[PDB]
């Protein structure tokens, strides 16, 4: 009957699923895609590998492909990523220290200025922290200094003033060292006044063992004056799959659903693909997979059934 996004929209929220270029052509995959969700996000071609694979010469080609694809379906479209220290062409690094900031700032207007208006959320910096709540030391950190995240922020707001600013990254659903460090960076930038709408949690999870303080950790965040999205959603297990793992799995994305559910300013789910077939865990993971809602054959997992009931 309903989709996710329909289900989600009837409760102010999006429900989407991240997608890549290469996958366009498997007619099966993008059908689903343009109809079940809501929302959309661009997995890797709007990364600074791609956009700007030269400095100072930008390339939206690829990325563009995906708006239009989700503009043509009707679904909103999530910026992905500005500055991170992954997936960033090689000339970076060797831009003089006392450059970079400028560098950074012009790779955030040039990108932001061109998808005006089209995009709702901005994933501005992505995984500037460590797991102890210190700061990745990546070129941007090392080279600019703290202030560089509230520079992005700022340089991004300049160039889009209605674009959601989000501060994305992995490891902060449960309330702990990391979190607690977006948790002190959000508190700060709000008393300072530095540009920021929203923290993204990836929400790259391992099956049985969700954060139980999830809810708790979205709520303080919206406390703050900030929203909250899931934005890279997926539920890993061990393989192989056990109809066990799979149970496991489906009770934990209905919890993770419940939890945003719960929270007025947790605006949307993103998972990280819909599709096993496509999915980056196993890749990255060895030994571990069929993290999505779908699996490799696009049956509906236990796991679609559990974010349907959440959603209602
Ligand atoms: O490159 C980054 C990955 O290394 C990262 O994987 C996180 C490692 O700790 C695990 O507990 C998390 O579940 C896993 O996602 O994900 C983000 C990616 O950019
Ligand atoms: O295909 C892979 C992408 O899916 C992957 O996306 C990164 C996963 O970790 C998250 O923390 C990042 O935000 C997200 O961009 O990047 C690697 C690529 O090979
Ligand atoms: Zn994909
Ligand atoms: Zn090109
Ligand atoms: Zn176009
Ligand atoms: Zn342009
Ligand atoms: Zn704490
Ligand atoms: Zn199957
Ligand atoms: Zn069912």
């Amino acid at each position: 009957t309903a989709t996710l996004g329909e289900l989600a929209e009837a409760k102010g929220r999006y429900f989407g699923s991240a997608t890549d270029n290469p996958e366009l052509p498997d007619t099966q995959y993008t059908q689903i895609l343009g109809s079940e969700f809501s929302q959309i996000t661009p997995e890797n071609t709007m990364k600074w590998q791609y956009t700007e694979p030269s400095r100072g010469r930008f390339d939206y080609t690829a990325a563009e492909e995906i708006v239009d694809l989700a503009e043509s379906n009707g679904q909103s479209v999530r910026g992905h990523t500005l500055v991170w220290h992954n997936q960033l062409p090689s000339w970076v690094d060797d831009v003089p220290a006392g450059e970079l900031l400028g560098v950074m700032r012009d790779h955030i207007t040039h990108e932001v200025d061109h998808f005006k208006g089209r995009l709702i959320h901005w994933d501005v910096v992505n995984e500037a922290f460590e797991e102890d709540g210190s700061r990745r030391q990546s070129v941007f950190q090392q080279k600019i200094g703290d202030s560089y995240i509230a520079e992005a922020f700022k340089a991004a707001r300049a160039a889009d003033p209605d674009v959601k600013l989000y501060y994305n990254d992995y490891n902060i659903e449960g309330i702990g060292p990391k979190s607690d460090a977006v948790y002190e960076m959000v508190k700060s930038f709000k008393a300072q006044g530095i540009p920021i709408d929203g923290v993204g949690m990836q929400a790259h999870l391992i099956a049985g063992q969700v954060p139980a303080s999830l809810q708790e950790n979205i709520r303080r965040f919206a406390d703050l004056g900030v929203d909250v999205a899931l934005t890279e959603l997926d539920i890993r297990m061990t393989l192989p799959r056990t109809a066990a793992k799979d149970a496991q799995q489906a009770t934990d994305y209905g919890a993770v659903v419940e939890a945003c559910l719960v929270v007025s300013r947790c605006v949307g789910i993103t998972v990280w693909d819909y599709t096993d077939k496509y999915s980056w865990v196993p890749s990255v993971f060895p030994g571990q997979g069929a993290a999505l809602p779908w699996d490799e054959d696009f049956a509906k997992k236990p796991a679609y059934h559990a974010i349907a009931a959440a959603l209602n």
